[PDB]
């Protein structure tokens, strides 16, 4: 419920921090074995996979959004939350919009605009939880995430 979008909000706000700033952070999130941890080092591994794959759609789309300030942000959720709302649901289209989400916010972190990445991961987190919370739930959470892209 408040638990499920505040773990979201922490592991996808970090991951989209460090990937624009190119600095992981010296505070943890929690302890060594912890779900939080453990999804976010699994998300350093898979989302920047996808980022390298996925290079030129996300490119493309990121072009055609035109992103520059906070409000473009706010304005353009809208474009993600009635395209996410619709079709499969799977730990593949879950990790391809964070990845897409760190993609972003690398490009804002280049044009100054750092202050941007929060409101953006609150976006990223609102649709993914709010649309997909019962399947989420079913799927063991952010344990099903660590479970889905085991090595
Ligand atoms: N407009 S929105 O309501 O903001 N939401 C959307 C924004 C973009 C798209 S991309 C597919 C629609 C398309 C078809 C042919 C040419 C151009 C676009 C879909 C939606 C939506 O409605 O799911
Ligand atoms: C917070 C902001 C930055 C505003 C923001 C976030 C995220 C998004 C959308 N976000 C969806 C999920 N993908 S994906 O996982 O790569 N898979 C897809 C990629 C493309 C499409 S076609 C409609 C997207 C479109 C519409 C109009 C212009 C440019 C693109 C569908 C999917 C899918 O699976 O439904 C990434 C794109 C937009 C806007």
């Amino acid at each position: 419920e408040d638990e499920l979008y505040r773990q979201s909000l922490e592991i996808i706000s970090r991951y989209l921090r460090e990937q624009a700033t190119g600095a992981k952070d010296t505070k943890p999130m929690g302890r060594s074995g912890a779900t939080s941890r453990k999804a976010l080092e699994t998300l350093r591994r898979v989302g920047d996979g996808v980022q390298r794959n996925h290079e030129t759609a996300f490119q493309g789309m990121l072009r055609k959004l035109d992103i520059k300030n906070e409000d473009d942000v706010k304005s353009l959720s809208r474009v993600m939350i009635h395209v996410f709302s619709d079709g499969v649901t799977n730990w593949g289209r879950i990790v391809t919009l964070i990845s897409f989400g760190a993609f972003v916010a690398k490009h804002l972190k280049t044009i100054n605009q750092e202050s941007c990445i929060e409101p953006l991961a609150e976006s990223i987190t609102d649709v993914l939880v709010r649309t997909k919370r019962d399947w989420l739930v079913k799927q063991r959470g952010w344990d099903g995430f660590v479970e889905f892209f085991h090595v």
